[PDB]
């Protein structure tokens, strides 16, 4: 699958790392394995979650066909909120997590 | 509903509070709560729109399932054209607004 | 259609001109009027590729409807896999690509 973190800290707040820890953190809560696991990280935007300017995060998770069920995600989300709020030093209130299915994907080579 | 804007802009050129007046704009145009606008700005990207790279801004709107008809996301569209040329300092031919769906989402 | 290319490169690694030349590529791969051609390239983000922070770059492609059959898909990757090796001076297999489809989209007249 594919996690793509968009934040409104800047880079030299957000972790050294962040997008590796985060790449092993989806893998076991998924269940994928983690070379199917691709992570991008864009930091210093600008960004209004609650029509609020403070600092937050927005994950979004896109997978082939179907991403997962309601409870499957609802349950992920919970994990992925334990694991952002320690990473981040952001309220849960702060963290966002959508979901989208993707038509297909493909690595070269 | 998200509204990402991408935009090949500087910081320095994109006015300071966009993020937040664009939440009010699309949820008035929209009709959705302030509460449920969730707005992202990416600026400083390489952008060709049309072939030109002159200045130029990408609005992609997402929700759950559906994000309206033919005719409402033309509407739609029309307002936000009208707030985005004046907010940025861009002609409508440089204003592209995509929609697509989402699965789920949820806040803590 | 809509290329996205997020890419971990700074941008002064990325060649100048690089969003004209691929548009130009990409109304031939894909068989689409260049005015319908729209790429937003995204450099200097975090990332992590099939595990890995080395040098990567994904590409989503996005139309409306369908993007295409899974025979055609396959067949228009490997001519993208071809272009942004030679233009980003990476391998096959730090570069990516996602198809997905979008419900519409409009230019301002």
């Amino acid at each position: 699958p594919f996690l793509e973190l968009d934040t409104n800290l800047p880079a030299n707040r957000v972790p050294a790392g962040l997008e590796k820890r985060l790449c092993a953190a989806a893998a076991s809560i998924l269940g994928k394995p983690a070379d199917r696991v691709n992570v991008t990280v864009r930091p210093g935007l600008a960004m209004a979650l609650s029509g609020s300017t403070e600092p937050c995060a927005q994950l979004s998770i896109s997978s082939i066909g179907v991403v997962g069920t309601a409870e499957d995600n609802r349950s992920h989300s919970a994990h992925f909120f334990e694991f952002l709020t320690k990473e981040l030093a952001l309220g849960q209130d702060r963290i966002l997590i959508r979901f989208f299915p993707l038509e297909s994907w493909q690595i070269g080579k």
